[PDB]
């Protein structure tokens, strides 16, 4: 029985991953995730200059899951630009780096200068597009003109493969349509559904209280709120997208949820709220768990099963 | 106790009702409802012809909620005007008529033959602006031109108060732009929120396989997945919307639950997924639970409470 997979020219021991955000801000944090069993590690995504994001509280987290406004903290391009370049030890595993730039500008001017790494240490671009533009335009990925000039200049200045973290969708005809862009894009290789559950709400009955401080406590949900979401993200732009990835992220307490994640289409699978909450511990569980479902149905392989949910009648 | 209210010139026992879909399709359905606790009842949203909907399984429900491709099924325009006009109880409790027609013009048709109904014996109009896929185009609410459209040809053919089933959203752009178009129109004097998150995907790991049948297994999610998402879309209308009242529904299983509905401005409280599962026995612990709730903070009343979250800072 195997976890091992092969995708974009690299090997991957398992399919799990942190999702960004979670567990990999600081050099500490890269290096635990590296330290860690995962597959693969992603960098926090970040902005051409470093950010102290929203005031706290920001996070937090429940039962179902968790509620964010974290506003884009990081250390800045040039710091993961440098982890990437100089510190990882690509020997341990592959390595992610999301950048979400604010603007189209800042994006291209951080891609090309990442494209020399990307060539030479065989970092891999994840690009945020589940994030804000102008104040009071929805963010890019739900606004599909912006989308469309937002990959035509990554992929122009950029020139190599990479991937994109989407929003999650929530009309057929949106899957239909962001599909489509996504499919105008061959460099495009690999499609991460989903992002968080935007703008949702948390309240504290006790205290009658939102929980986050920024937003008047709206914020994205995480976690076991958005697993069916996540899933059908993921099939949806599995079928849609027959040349690209999918990695699955939403929702992955378990091996069985990664399990659903992967009939669903999904080749890695990312953890975030769950990650958040237990550490770095879970991917050996996740492991464990995921291969103890795989023998129980005889599969040796991920591929013997990746995509092959089962449809009724 | 007491939990009695006054809206839209109906009073109320308390701010309890079905979810518009659930038990309230046939006449044995709103008979039952009618002599529940609940405060109010709505009718399934009806066609101008009575429809089958979707092939079985179409609703599958687990510990977190559920998911539905119904497909509409309903008895027909015909059917829901009869038992407002002849065989409603009003001196029970308040109803309101669910309308989902397919186009602009099959609204405008249903809504001309209500009027006189509501005038004469006092039946409230909810329009379901959600609707069957039609590769192509968006959902109705979700393309706000469209929606513009449907308010003012109904607005003019109806000429009476009513309200809307909104779907969620996720966007502060889109609360922004969602509420401008609602506000053009004074006789929508409430809005619900929210109708079921969309195209969520459930898959059962034993089977490998998808729970409904419809739509390769793509359906609507209620329950405690959605209460968040349904806490924040009611605020966010409660307030962009001060002229208009604020029905919650999504998620209610407790008092507490609806106890965070109205602290988010909710007027009424709908219950879908926990009244198809509990049954209309729900409706009396609803009323105990918050009565309990309310009692232990010293509030005498919903208005004490209603739109009150406190933020942060
Ligand atoms: C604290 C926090 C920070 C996040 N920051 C980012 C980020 O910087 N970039 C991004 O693509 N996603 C970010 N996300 C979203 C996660 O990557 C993930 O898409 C989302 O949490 C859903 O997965 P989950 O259900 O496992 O949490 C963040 C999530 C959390 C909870
Ligand atoms: C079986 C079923 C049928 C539904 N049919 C309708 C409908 O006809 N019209 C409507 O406006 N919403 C309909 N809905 C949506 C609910 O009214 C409600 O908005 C949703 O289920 C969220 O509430 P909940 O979390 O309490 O389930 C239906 C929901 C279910 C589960
Ligand atoms: O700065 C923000 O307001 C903002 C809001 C939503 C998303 C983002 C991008 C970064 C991000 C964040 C974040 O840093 O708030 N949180 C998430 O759950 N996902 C993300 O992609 C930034
Ligand atoms: O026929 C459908 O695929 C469909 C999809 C979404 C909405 C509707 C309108 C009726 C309805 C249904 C339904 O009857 O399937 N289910 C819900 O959760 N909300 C609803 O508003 C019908």
């Amino acid at each position: 029985m195997c976890l091992k997979l092969n995708l974009l020219d690299h090997v991957f021991a398992n399919p799990f991953m942190n999702a960004a955000g979670v567990l990999c801000s600081t050099e500490e944090d890269l290096r635990c995730m590296t330290a860690s069993s995962s597959g693969a590690l992603v960098s926090k995504s970040c902005t051409s200059a470093p950010r102290d994001g929203n005031p706290e509280p920001r996070y937090m987290a429940f039962p179902l899951g968790s509620i964010n406004s974290m506003g884009l903290p990081n250390l800045g391009f040039d710091f993961y630009l440098k982890y990437a370049s100089d510190l990882h030890d690509y020997s341990k595993k592959p390595l992610f780096l999301s950048i979400s730039g604010l603007s189209v500008e800042e994006n291209v001017a951080m891609v090309r200068r990442l494209a020399p790494v990307a060539q030479e240490k065989g970092v891999l671009l994840e690009l945020n597009l589940s994030c804000p533009n102008v104040p009071g335009k929805p963010q890019v990925a739900y606004d599909f003109e912006a989308m469309r000039t937002y990959l035509q200049q990554v992929s122009l200045a950029y020139g190599l493969p990479f991937g994109v973290k989407m929003p999650p969708y929530f009309d057929i005809a949106h899957f239909d349509t962001a599909a489509a862009v996504l499919n105008e894009f061959p460099l495009v290789k690999f499609v991460t559904c989903v992002n968080s559950v935007g703008n949702g709400l948390v309240i504290d009955a006790e205290s009658e209280s939102v929980v986050i401080k920024p937003k008047q406590g709206f914020g994205g949900l995480g976690g076991k709120y958005i697993l069916p979401t996540a899933l059908a993200n993921v099939n949806a732009f599995y079928r849609r997208c027959p040349d690209k990835l999918v990695f699955g992220c939403g929702g992955v307490y378990s091996g069985e949820d990664a399990f659903l994640h992967i009939l669903a289409g999904a080749s890695m699978v990312q953890v975030g709220t769950a990650l958040q909450e237990e550490g770095p511990g879970i991917f050996t569980r996740l492991e464990d768990e995921l291969l103890e479902i795989m023998a129980r149905k005889g599969y040796r392989t991920l591929e013997e099963f990746r995509g092959r949910v089962k449809t009724i009648e």
